[PDB]
């Protein structure tokens, strides 16, 4: 190995050493694999609305599930891999960032997707969204490509297609190369480098898979990743000039940049006919929040806010007319640097496909200080939207009732807000058009107190998850119908219980549940589950 | 004799004293009581079916809540009040069998009827069931009357009437004197005291109420209170020779027997034309259970097994052959007082009505090391239903899923099994039938984890007991109309979060939250408190 690599991980590990799953060999699914039994079959009684009957969606519609490359593989260490931010984050600040868990292990989907594809399989899914480890492609995040690290998702992407699971790519999806960091400031490089490596890494994923994967993603909610450059433990080496309130802004800029590069050569690659031809976009998420008094113009306002900081700020230089929301600018000024003129060739048209991780809609209430007053004011709490952001004005009417049913507390952003999807693809769709449609890319359930149980059968018969699914798939379906949305597939966060961030593998998101307390991490599938299976059953065509 | 009342406060008091609540006072309702607004209106939605559409109950149904005594009131000591055992027990075992609450303030409800009685109004409620504390009677259980506990009831009778609401009584819900268990034991006395005291209290509420009250229940699911009497504080005090075991099957026959005793002096009253005719019985609960392999000559037998240890030991002598089930005069029998002739004269046909809370039905598993084995050892942890019956059993098919969703895993005995109610209410009517009918006296939901909220937007979306109140009250509807039930009506466990006996106020049972947060315990509506409201105008005549 390279001393570089070597000093990466010692490093992480000064304060506690990675660690090593149970069981470290690709498994292999015995074809006699037993499935445990299925629910009762009164399980799934009147979860469904009679308003779909004997709709199906359109042909070919991606009806799948995600995860991400850090948050399900485990293996932390395993043949070459280099440390992301996130292996250091949590090997030195575990508790008080990440709740007392790290990505070392997860749910091992490094050396068990075989079995997952398998489990997979027997419920119907036919497409799996996955990222990619930078640091198993570039250990140090520029330089020496590891061999082992490509040709580890050589194998994935052919096994997945061997049970019917059509590959879907995100290159990018938060695990930054702490080399990088330590390097330049990765995200926060106030010259152009982190683009020039990220152009490279992604320029070399997608000569080995462009061939396979044809549809990709760039970045991983990239307004949600930026707003983490706030944080440790970016704001331990932030360049000179840079604060933590920009680390936001020159995150936005670089990563813009980092896309239409990318976009650029995937499609020479396309006209080179090097790979097959394909779509490329970004997965954006959060919403256009509706106001809590309607016709109010201050809620309207700050609704608008939201929207242009959490969706527009990376979606309208791509997908719209090429530039910033005019209300960002106006309230940044300088932290966001100007779009060169270069720039705008790249990005601007950067997205065959929109992407929306459609957790929820909030409701939005402009602040009771003003907005005028709290734009001007970067210490407000409320700023830069300047609505009311914490959970009692973002989720609650006047009236003091919620918008809809809320998830676990620890999880307070989530909530099933299904009435909403219909009215959030059309704004999206007619705002951000794209030629490829609009994809689901995102949605799921955090089922109160999951973590909390000790038996599997309380545990399996997971209610509200299953109707948030199908709440969600339903306006999904009607979107396609009565709105003639383009919409070209719905993926759910996520199939198997994992590591949510800062929050570990306490949350669950999973409607497979993965039993931490097992060394061979045995699954079993939820009530949920099953509830995606039989929706994929009767609404896609066969 | 005296008012000794006194050296039975000091026993309860003599570790820590009865707290006074910050509202000793009857509230008054001001004609301008504003109600916090409504959800959404695209609330409610996908609970009511399709199926049970156009379907309405009978006229004079009881559309209705309950409560009982010490679990709502509070106002311990108010007014004259004398000790109940669970005084004694949560001031003394507040740490190991209270979970470290007490009844001496609960909900306040002792003083805040008004208030509650109204908002019951706003959603159309029209029926209250409650219980009355024997000790406001008889502050001895026998001897002296207190005339203001008498007058306290007249004043929530003739409030509950004003508002709407048909008072529905029970006589005795598990607070038992304290004195009665000191002096002689409770329903342990092996003589014929506590038939006599209960049938003297029993009489006085009669005669006080029975123009108004004429629907009534003797002992609110006496299976489950006389095997509370295995327990602390009873078994302080046995009057040998008693033992555990031998304590709950005393009682069984000392309540059959103040049953049927109480009954009889009621009809006597309504003969004579000193109350209104009325009708009279007792509140069944448990189930007869599923098999768990159907067809399994071994499950339909501990399935019996347990119908009659938890249903038939009490409803066979009343309103069936007025003799035990066979299955358990084979088994106990020898701690089993004999049901005289005249015993049976008072016992059997005594109940003009049937009431079973149907919270759930159980799936049974027969005893692994078989039920022959079982049945002859007393020592045998499934001794004496000899089925498994631990919760990875009562609940879980063989292929291990659940019959139904899962509630807070602090009352993990409930499960909602909606599909199951309709075949519950054949086999009690057709098995136990009364000329009356059967009501539905006692469901509700107890949401996961809803005492670990903080946010009360976050607690009033309740989606799961919304979810089992729609489901069962569905199941009840189609009962009358596909299975020609005799169902009297259906009443919700509970309207207000109350005092769950040993897990005090942290298990959530009621569709309003009560703050007890608060030196108001200020009351806010769920959503499952309009989803009962809901139900009503879709479903009810008026
Ligand atoms: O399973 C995890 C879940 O996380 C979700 O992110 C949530 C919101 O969508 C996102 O807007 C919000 O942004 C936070 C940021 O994470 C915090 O670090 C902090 O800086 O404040 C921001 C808001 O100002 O984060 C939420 C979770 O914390 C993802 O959307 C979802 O895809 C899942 O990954
Ligand atoms: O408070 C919630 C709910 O509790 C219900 O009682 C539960 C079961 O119905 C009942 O069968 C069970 O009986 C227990 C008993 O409490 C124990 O002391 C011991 O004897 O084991 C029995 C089971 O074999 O108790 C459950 C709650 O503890 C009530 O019926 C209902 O009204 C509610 O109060
Ligand atoms: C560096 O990032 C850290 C941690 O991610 C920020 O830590 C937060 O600090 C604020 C201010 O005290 C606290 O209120 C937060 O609760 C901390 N966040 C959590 C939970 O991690 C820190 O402020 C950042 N440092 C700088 C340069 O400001
Ligand atoms: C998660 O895995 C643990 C460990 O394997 C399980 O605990 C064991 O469960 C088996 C059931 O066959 C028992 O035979 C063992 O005795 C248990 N081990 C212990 C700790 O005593 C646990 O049941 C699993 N949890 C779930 C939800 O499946
Ligand atoms: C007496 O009661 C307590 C619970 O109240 C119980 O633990 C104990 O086992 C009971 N029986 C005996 C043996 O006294
Ligand atoms: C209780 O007494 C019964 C007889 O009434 C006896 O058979 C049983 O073994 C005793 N058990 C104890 C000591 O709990
Ligand atoms: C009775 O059951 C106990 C376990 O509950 C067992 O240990 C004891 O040996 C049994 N006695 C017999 C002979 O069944
Ligand atoms: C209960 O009331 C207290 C004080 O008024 C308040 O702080 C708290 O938010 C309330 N509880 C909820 C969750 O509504
Ligand atoms: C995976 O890695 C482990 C290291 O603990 C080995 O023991 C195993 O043989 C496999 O190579
Ligand atoms: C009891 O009466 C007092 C006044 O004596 C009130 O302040 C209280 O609200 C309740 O009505």
């Amino acid at each position: 190995g390279t001393a570089e690599l070597d000093a990466l991980w010692n490093l992480v590990e000064a304060q506690y050493p990675v660690q090593t799953a149970a069981v470290t060999t690709l498994v292999t699914v015995p074809d006699d694999y037993k499935f445990e039994a299925d629910p009762p079959s009164y399980a799934l009684a009147g979860y469904e609305t009679s308003e779909i009957a004997g709709l199906k969606f359109p042909k070919g519609f991606k009806f799948g599930v995600a995860g991400a490359a850090i948050q399900v593989e485990g293996a932390a260490k395993a043949e070459g891999r280099g440390p992301s931010t996130w292996d250091y984050l949590c090997h030195h600040y575990a508790s008080t960032q990440c709740n007392n868990y790290d990505p070392d292990i997860t749910t091992n989907h490094y050396y068990l997707y075989p079995l997952d594809f398998a489990r997979l399989q027997h419920l119907g899914i036919n497409t799996y969204s996955f990222s990619i480890s930078w640091t198993r492609i570039y250990p140090l995040g520029a330089g020496y490509v590891n061999e082992a690290g490509l040709a580890h998702y050589d194998a994935v992407i052919h096994s997945a297609k061997k049970y019917g699971l059509e590959p879907v790519g995100t290159v990018f999806h938060w695990d930054t190369p702490l080399s990088l960091m330590l390097k330049y400031g990765a995200w926060q490089d106030t010259g152009d480098q982190i683009v020039k490596d990220f152009v490279t890494y992604a320029t070399t994923v997608f000569k080995r898979y462009g061939n396979e994967v044809k549809t990709w993603f760039t970045f991983n909610e990239p307004r949600v990743f930026c707003s983490q450059n706030s944080g440790l433990p970016y704001n331990l080496t932030y360049p000179e000039g840079i604060n933590s309130t920009s680390a936001v802004f020159r995150c936005t800029y670089n990563v813009l940049k980092a896309h239409g590069h990318a976009v650029k050569v995937y499609r020479d690659l396309v006209a080179s006919g090097t790979i097959a031809a394909g779509e490329i976009g970004f997965k954006s998420d959060d919403n256009y929040p509706i106001p809590a008094r309607p016709g109010n113009a201050d809620d309207e306002e700050s609704a608008k806010r939201h929207e242009a900081f959490r969706i527009g700020i990376f979606a309208q230089p791509v997908y719209g007319n090429g530039d910033y929301p005019d209300v960002v600018k106006e309230t940044v000024g300088d932290m966001l640097p100007a779009l060169t003129d270069e720039d705008k060739g790249y990005i601007k048209g950067s997205g065959d496909i929109f992407a929306i991780d459609g957790y929820r809609t909030d409701i939005s209430h402009a602040a009771l200080n003003g907005i005028a007053n709290c734009i001007r004011n970067q210490s407000d709490p409320n700023w830069p939207v300047c609505e009311e952001g914490s959970d009692p004005f973002a989720h609650v009417y006047p009236s003091g009732f919620a918008i809809g049913q809320s998830a676990d507390p620890l999880s307070s952003w989530l909530v099933n807000s299904a009435p909403f999807i219909r009215d959030q693809l059309k704004f999206l769709t007619q705002t951000y058009p794209a030629k490829g449609g609009i994809y689901f890319s995102a949605f799921g359930w955090a089922e109160d107190a999951e973590y909390d149980r000790q038996l599997l059968y309380q545990i399996t018969w997971d209610g509200l998850r299953t109707q948030y699914l199908t709440d969600y798939l339903s306006q999904l379906l009607l979107a396609v119908h009565k709105d003639g949305i383009n919409l070209r597939g719905a993926l759910t966060w996520s199939f198997v219980d994992n590591w949510e961030w800062g929050l570990g593998m306490q949350q669950k998101f999973g409607f497979q549940f993965v039993n931490q307390s097992d060394p061979d991490l045995t699954r079993t599938f939820k009530l949920s589950a099953h509830a995606y299976a039989q929706f994929g059953r009767n609404h896609l065509h066969h």
